[PDB]
C-alpha cells in the first residue's frame, strides 16, 4: 500500500525540459526512475509530456496531468487523489541521487506513526544560500522550523549544525490530503515554504539524518557538477 | 497566587552596574520595580546586591541571592522553588517600561492553562541586529522558533513580519522549575538563546502580540535610546 511519486514537468525554466536533459548519456528522469525503482517499490511518475513517459515507460507507470498545474506538489496532490494508497514518498523529478536504504527509513519511520517524514544532511555549504533550506530540530528530531535565512545563528560553534533539508517527504496519504486542502499558510507565503503550512498547522514532521549525497538539478551549473558527481 | 519577580544582579559587564545606572534622575532598577508595583501584583526583586537592594527595599519585597547563578531565569528559580506560588511572571530588571494590561494578559493566559508565555512585537529595526531575537509563530500563536538570525526569510514581504521577541516570561512554578533541571541544549547553546531549550524539550511557548514599546538597557546606546523614549510622551 504504497508509492512513491515524482513530479516532473518539461516546462522548467532554468534549464530547457529537465527530464530530458543528458546526464552521462542518460536523460535526468530515467536517472531517478532507474534508482527508484531498483529499491523494489511502486514508482509513479506524473508528467505533461509523452516525450518525458516515453523515456521511463518500460520501468514505472506514467500518468499525464495538466502542464498549468502550478507546483510538483499539486501535481502529486493531484495524481493522489485517484490512488488508493496509504503511505506516499514524494521524490524530486531532478534528483538523480538515490538511497534505498533512505526510501526504507522514512517508509520504516511512516509506519511506526508518524504522518509527515523528511531528509536533512549536514552541509556548511547551503547556510547563506537562500535556494538552500535550513531545517533546526527538536531533541527527537521533529523540525521547529525550515527557513532560506542561515539557521541557526551561530553565536557558539556546531559540528552538526547547520542542516539542509532534502525535499523529499514521506506522508499518510490521508495528511497528504488534508495538507492539500489548507490553506496556503502565512510563514509559507513569505519564506516560499509548502512544508511551513503543516508546521503553521500544528503537524509534526519528522526529520531524519542522512550521510547520503543529494543535490538537485536545476541549472548549467548543477547538471555539470551533478555529471561529476555520478562517477 | 501570583507574583512577578525581578532578576538584578549588580555585575552587569557591557554597562557597568546597570540597576543603579542614573536614568532621567532615578536609578533604573527603581524605574522597573515603580512601574511593576502599580500593576497591584506581588513584586518581587532577587538581586545579590545590598547597594540594589537599598534602591528599592521601600516599594517591593527584596530576596538575596547568590552572585554566581548563572542567569536571570535562574535567579528568579532560586527564590520562585520555595516560594509558595502557583504562576509567576519573570520580568528583566533592565526594562523600564511597564504596561499594566500586559501583566494582566500574561496571567490570564497562564490561568487558561498554557505553562509559559512571553511577548513579541512588530520591529522592523530588530531584523538585522543578531542582540535582537526574532520570533516565527504557528497559526495559534505558539512559537516554532526564536533566532539572532534574520526569520523569517522575506521572499515576499509581509505586514505581520518580522518580530521582536520581548524577553518577558509567564510560567507555572512547576514548568519553571523542570526548565531549571533541563539540561543547557544543543540550539540554546548555538544561539545563546534559553528560552530555546523549552522549544527542543517540546514545551509550548505561547506568544501574545504587544503594540507597547519595549526596549531591554544592556549599554550605552540603549540607554540613550530609552531616555530619548522617555522625554517623548
Ligand atoms: N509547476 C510545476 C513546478 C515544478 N514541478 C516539479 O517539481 C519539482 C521541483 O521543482 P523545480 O526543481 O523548481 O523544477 P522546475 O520548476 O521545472 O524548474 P524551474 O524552476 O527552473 O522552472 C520538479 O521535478 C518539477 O518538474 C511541477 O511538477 N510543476
Ligand atoms: N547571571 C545573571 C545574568 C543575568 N541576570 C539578570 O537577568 C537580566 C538579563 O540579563 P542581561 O540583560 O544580560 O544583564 P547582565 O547579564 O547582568 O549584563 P551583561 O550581559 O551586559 O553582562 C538582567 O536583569 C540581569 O540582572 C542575573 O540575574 N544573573
Ligand atoms: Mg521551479
Ligand atoms: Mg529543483
Ligand atoms: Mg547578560
Ligand atoms: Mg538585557
Amino acid at each position: 500500500r504504497r508509492a512513491v511519486i515524482i513530479p516532473a514537468r518539461l516546462g522548467s525554466t532554468r534549464l530547457k525540459e529537465k527530464p530530458l536533459k543528458n546526464l552521462l548519456g542518460k536523460p535526468l528522469i530515467r536517472w531517478v526512475v532507474e534508482g527508484l525503482v531498483k529499491t523494489g517499490e511502486r514508482v509513479i511518475l506524473a508528467t505533461d509530456s509523452e516525450r518525458v513517459k516515453e523515456v521511463v515507460e518500460d520501468l514505472c507507470e506514467v500518468f499525464l496531468t495538466p502542464s498549468d498545474l502550478p507546483s510538483g506538489s499539486d501535481r502529486v496532490l493531484y495524481v493522489v487523489r485517484d490512488l488508493d494508497v496509504d503511505l506516499i514518498i514524494n521524490y524530486q523529478g531532478d534528483e538523480p541521487f538515490v538511497y534505498e536504504e533512505d526510501i526504507k527509513l522514512i517508509f520504516r519511520e511512516l509506519e511506526k506513526g508518524e504522518r509527515v517524514v523528511t531528509l536533512a544532511r549536514k552541509d556548511k555549504e547551503a547556510y547563506e544560500r537562500p535556494e538552500d533550506v535550513k531545517v533546526v530540530l527538536d531533541r527527537e528530531g521533529y523540525a521547529l522550523y525550515f527557513s532560506r535565512s542561515p539557521i541557526p545563528y551561530f553565536r557558539k560553534n556546531d559540528t552538526f549544525y547547520p542542516l539542509k533539508h532534502v525535499g523529499i517527504y514521506g506522508f499518510r496519504k490521508e495528511t497528504l490530503m488534508e495538507f492539500g486542502a489548507m490553506p496556503p499558510s502565512k510563514l509559507e507565503q513569505i519564506e516560499g515554504l509548502e512544508q511551513l503550512r503543516l508546521l503553521e498547522n500544528g503537524i509534526k514532521i519528522k526529520v531524519l539524518i542522512t550521510e547520503n549525497y543529494y543535490h538537485g538539478v536545476d541549472t548549467e551549473e548543477d547538471l555539470k557538477i551533478v555529471e561529476e558527481k555520478l562517477k
